[PDB]
């Protein structure tokens, strides 16, 4: 089997995006963030809290045939950027792009936090990290790639993100049509339960690369770009009057400014980010500073491969008994 999904960013910045999922019977379609930086499937249901809920399209497991409560079973998560949400379990039947899932944890939020509520274009996450993560309790669960992947043609999926444009989430195969030149692989560490992986270095615009490990995550789930700091400083002096601002949260430069690209390593290959990507628009309504794409990790704790990065490439999930990560400009 094989499935095949567009994703479509949220707005006009690439903030996130949302691939619509079919959940139950008959068919419930959400619009769910395709996360790879988590192992939980969560819903806006018919049993969130009221006023929690502002604009979001819900799961109503009560309409569904197939809905079976997990009985007992809680889930409760909180993300790297301080949000969370929390409930309990049913499984149901799960489609992404004409591929289903029987008996599939669906976790049913009973609350969510204020920045959940405040984006009505979420409908919930679908996370594609390792199943040890999963946060249902008292029985871990596993997400609707491992669940998938004994029925796929080939144990991979991939994500091909768009810069302002829509993109695909392909569980199955290979689309060889849909990058240039080759794929490199390049080595996983499922011991944190990321799809974690070492970049062999960056280049600043058109500098000379250097040569320097950087373990981090690809995390579709994650907007930014988030770099040891002094990665992120080499890049930000190259751009007149950015700096990084304690009050923003982050570095700042002027909107007038032209951004340099940022190269990283994938083996001895490289992935070009244009400037353009980098650019995350004024830090409030009419400001002429700019949020920039590319951030410290400093006090994440760790690298952090998200959508900036990811939308340069075509990027190959391979969760073969040995999983790794390939990479190819597209």
């Amino acid at each position: 089997s094989t499935g095949s999904a567009t994703t479509t960013p949220i707005d006009s910045l690439d903030d996130a995006y949302i691939t619509p999922v079919q959940i139950g019977t008959p068919a419930q379609t959400l619009n769910l963030d395709f996360d790879t930086g988590s192992s939980d499937l969560w819903v806006f249901s018919s049993e969130t809290t009221a006023s929690e809920v502002d604009g979001q399209t819900i799961y109503t497991p009560s309409k569904s045939t197939t809905a079976k409560l997990l009985s007992g079973a809680t889930w409760s998560i909180s993300y790297g950027d301080g949000s969370s949400s929390s409930g309990d379990v049913y499984t149901d039947t799960v489609s992404v792009g004409g591929l289903t899932v029987t008996g599939q944890a669906v976790e049913s939020a009973k609350k969510v936090s204020s920045s959940f509520t405040e984006d009505s274009t979420i409908d919930g996450l679908l996370g594609l990290a390792f199943s040890t993560l999963n946060t249902v309790s008292p029985t871990q669960q596993k997400t609707f790639f491992d669940n998938a992947k004994a029925s796929l043609d080939s144990p991979v999926f991939t994500a091909d993100l768009g810069y302002h444009a829509p993109g695909t989430y392909n569980f199955g195969f290979i689309d060889t049509t849909a990058y240039t030149g080759s794929i490199t692989y390049t080595a996983v560490s499922t011991k944190q339960g990321f799809w974690e992986w070492t970049s062999t270095g960056y280049a600043v615009g058109s500098g000379t690369f250097k040569s320097t490990s950087i373990d981090g995550i690809a995390d579709t789930g994650t907007t930014l770009l988030y770099l040891p700091a002094t990665v992120v400083s080499a890049y930000w002096a190259q751009v007149s009057g950015a700096k990084s601002s304690s009050s923003v949260g982050g570095y700042v430069f002027p909107c007038s400014a032209t951004l340099p690209s940022f190269t990283f390593g994938v083996g001895s290959a490289r992935i070009v980010i244009p400037g353009d990507y980098i650019d995350f628009g004024p830090i409030s309504t009419g400001s002429s500073s700019c949020f920039g794409g590319i951030q410290s990790s400093a006090g994440i704790g760790i690298n952090i491969f998200g959508d900036v990065a990811l939308k340069a490439a075509f990027v190959v999930f391979n969760g073969a008994t040995t999983p790794t990560l390939g990479f190819a400009s597209k």
